């Protein structure tokens, strides 16, 4: 089963309890959608699971791959 649409998929594989009103709560095994790029080491994405948008560490998110590309 492939996502289908062309976008950006990034998992968390970790439980991060947001500490600030800007941070995003990550959940081990949750699909996140990277929207903007905060900076080297920090990115902005919307948790496709919970539905929250915040800044999470790139180290926590890994760039997935698949037949998406041509």
């Amino acid at each position: 089963g492939s996502s289908g649409s062309s976008g950006n998929m990034f998992v968390a594989l970790h439980t991060y309890s947001a500490h600030r009103p800007e941070e995003l709560d990550l959940q081990k095994g949750e699909g996140i959608r990277v929207l903007g790029k905060y900076q080297d080491g920090w990115l902005k994405g919307l948790s496709l699971l919970t539905g929250r948008t915040g800044i999470f560490p790139s180290d926590y998110v890994i760039p997935v791959s698949g037949p998406s590309s041509g």
